[PDB]
């Protein structure tokens, strides 16, 4: 049957996850290569520079997915002001019209930091982003460094599937002052929101404190998480950069979560050791 | 890689086969994938000339024993290997492809992500080997990526392991077509299975009595459910030494529906250390 009206630049949506599949495989086959972006909606400058990070590949055609995981006019318009050419915006049945079933189980990574209090977070989101994967079938997918257990997360199952696609990283957008950019930064009051500069001038201050080694980049950013109030910290660790143990010297990752109020924050930065 | 077009092109390394794959499909070659843990018979024979039917396809077997999916024990050191016989017989069927890759290429990192199987996987033979289907469909979705092949052919005998096949293929919207391909059975109906070899000349007499069950029950369906049933736990209870671990009716799927029009009578049963499995079609009323 017919290939589903893709009207090149211009905007396309497509619901049927059907449609967005032969539609991608379709601009393949005339030269393009198919970028992903995927996202929750409600996008903002971080999105932004995912989507601009996947347009500037020659060739490219940018594919952003909006889809709310439960394991508008806004977002179309901002992905248009972009020169996005493709929004898949699948319903929950449309996706899961067999319900939860076959899924992805994560390796022991999925059990530490983030998947602490709640072991089965990071199962829904690798099946959503495989699901995506197949779906798309893109060339490249890109997220950004913000959730980076995640991301080495998508890594792995990158790997571990044998999948086709290259994972591309992009650094966290920040706001001002560095807080990074989150969908739960507009809940904070304005004493949170100023004690919640105190998570990146951590990991920021560790980063430069780490000629002076390991201990002294943990001290350095306990020392400014020390200096805030209401800022209840539930984990700091120096990691190797795919979350191992840290190396004695070479690279890392140093993350960080706390609550403020009711609120979870998470931020993380690389970190060279000596 | 070099590919040599009408002879056996054997590649141990997924990179190999996986760019051989991509040059052949881009250049029009539809490429078709039988996925095997060696030990090859007739059975898998019927599966390579499915797949060589379709106009224009390359055939890609893969044989590899998986120790993911084995539990154990010495289940995974007993399991039969003959790869020299299974070379010949691909050369024999004229198949362009084998790939057989090593236990590191595959899993370099040990067991990391997996697929993790709907609620199927704990019934049936998953009941008693409650991570064995997740082993399996782990190395299936492994291979399909590796090899992206257009069809991928699988036995009925190994109904269960189909039908979580097809469940993978839906619900992670990969884009492969499922064939499942009739058990092909020796001349009294026994279902061919690299475990057959294990059957001494009185186990092997008795192991008819699966297929006979079956096909009685098949027939009895006309008079209903507890007709086929009753007919087939006759003829297995009249067979010297056959020791069944279940004999089920499930509705076609094996899903969490009641059986309706269509069903699929599945057995499992012993004949001294070796377990047989064999499954047919059944009609209610009908
Ligand atoms: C390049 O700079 C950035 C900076 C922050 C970013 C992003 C990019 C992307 C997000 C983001 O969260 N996008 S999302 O809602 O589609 C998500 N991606 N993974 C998520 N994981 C979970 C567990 O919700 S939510 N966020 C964080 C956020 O929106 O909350
Ligand atoms: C305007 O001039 C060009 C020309 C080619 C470009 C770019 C710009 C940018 C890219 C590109 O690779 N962008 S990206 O965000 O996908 C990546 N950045 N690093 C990548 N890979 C690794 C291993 O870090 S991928 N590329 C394609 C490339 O470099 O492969
Ligand atoms: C069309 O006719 C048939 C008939 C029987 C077949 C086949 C084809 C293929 C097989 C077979 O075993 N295929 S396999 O090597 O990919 C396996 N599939 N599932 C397996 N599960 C276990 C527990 O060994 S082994 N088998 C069954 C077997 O070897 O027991």
């Amino acid at each position: 049957m017919a290939i589903p009206a893709f009207h090149p630049g211009e905007l396309n949506v497509y619901s049927a996850p059907g449609d967005v599949a032969d539609v991608s495989r379709a601009l393949r086959l005339t030269g393009r290569r198919v970028m992903l972006v995927p996202t929750m909606g409600a996008l903002h400058e971080g999105h932004l520079a995912l989507v601009r990070a996947a347009k500037r590949v020659p060739g490219s055609v940018v594919v952003v997915s909006i889809f709310v995981n439960p394991m508008p006019d806004d977002d179309l318009a901002q992905l248009r002001a972009e020169g996005v050419e493709i929004a898949f915006t699948p319903t929950t049945a449309a996706m899961y019209p067999d319900g939860l079933r076959t899924t992805v189980q994560p390796g022991p990574l999925a059990a530490e930091l983030e998947g602490g209090p709640r072991p089965t977070h990071f199962a829904g989101v690798l099946t959503v982003v495989l699901k995506l994967l197949q779906i798309v079938r893109p060339d490249r997918v890109f997220f950004g460094e913000k959730d980076y257990q995640q991301l080495v997360l998508i890594r792995q199952l990158v790997a571990d599937f044998n999948l086709d696609v290259a994972v591309v990283g992009v650094p966290t957008v920040r706001e001002a002052d560095g807080l990074a950019m989150s969908s739960r930064n507009r809940y904070l009051d304005p004493a949170q929101r100023a004690a919640a500069v105190a998570l990146s001038a951590a990991l920021t201050a560790a980063a430069h404190a780490a000629t002076a080694g390991a201990q002294a980049a943990l001290d350095a950013a306990r020392a400014v998480l020390d200096a805030a109030p209401g800022v209840a910290v539930d984990y700091l660790e120096l990691r190797d950069i795919g979350l191992g143990p840290m190396p004695l010297n070479g690279s890392g990752r140093l993350l960080v979560a706390a609550r403020l109020g009711t609120t979870r924050l998470l931020d993380n930065i690389a970190i060279e050791i000596g």
